[PDB]
């Protein structure tokens, strides 16, 4: 197994996947690494299993059909994996904890949002459809773009949004377009 956490790239108390060489800190893995379970399979392995069992799950989909799906166990897992993929980028640190807004010439968003809040929400089964999760995720970047205006710091939102959107298209097999 790897000797660093797959998400944050640090050593520490690591839990090792039994079906692939990845390791994780407890609360870096999403969901949090399970108390017992021998063998244990990580979220990457579980998502690979879904694909293997239903190879047609990788044919193209329309985003609008994906958003309306109910959060059954497989969609739940997919949103967990998408969320983990954003945390894997170091630039996620800017969006993880609860923000605050006090900048001359700007006003705070009406609805603040952050990754840790989406993580709690997923854990507490508060999203009934994929749409709920995806809306909160995009809301994080949108709020950032709006607040930081022409400051070059706006680019961080564009960057992490791009990671989110590429992973969304991949995980939910969105039909490729030009
Ligand atoms: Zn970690
Ligand atoms: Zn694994
Ligand atoms: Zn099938």
């Amino acid at each position: 197994n790897s000797n660093i956490c797959e998400v944050c790239n640090k050593w520490g108390r690591l839990f090792c996947c039994d079906t692939c060489p990845r390791s994780f800190h407890e609360h870096c893995h999403i969901p949090s690494v399970e108390a017992n379970k021998n063998p244990w399979s990580c979220i990457f392995c579980r998502i690979k299993t879904i694909q293997e069992r239903c190879p047609e799950s990788q044919s193209g989909h329309q985003e609008s059909e994906v958003l309306m799906r109910q959060m059954l166990p497989e969609e739940q897992l997919k949103c967990e994996f998408l969320l983990l993929k954003v945390y894997c980028d170091s630039k996620s640190c800017f969006f993880a904890s609860e923000p605050y807004y006090n900048r001359e010439g700007s006003q705070g968003p009406q609805k603040p949002m952050w990754l840790n809040k989406v993580k709690t929400s997923l854990n507490e089964q508060m999203y009934t459809r994929v749409e709920g999760f995806v809306q909160d995720m995009r809301l994080i970047f949108h709020n950032h773009k709006e607040f930081y205006r022409e400051d070059k710091f706006t680019r961080l939102g564009i960057q992490v949004q791009d990671i989110f959107e590429k992973n969304f298209r991949n995980i939910f097999a969105i039909q490729e377009t030009s």
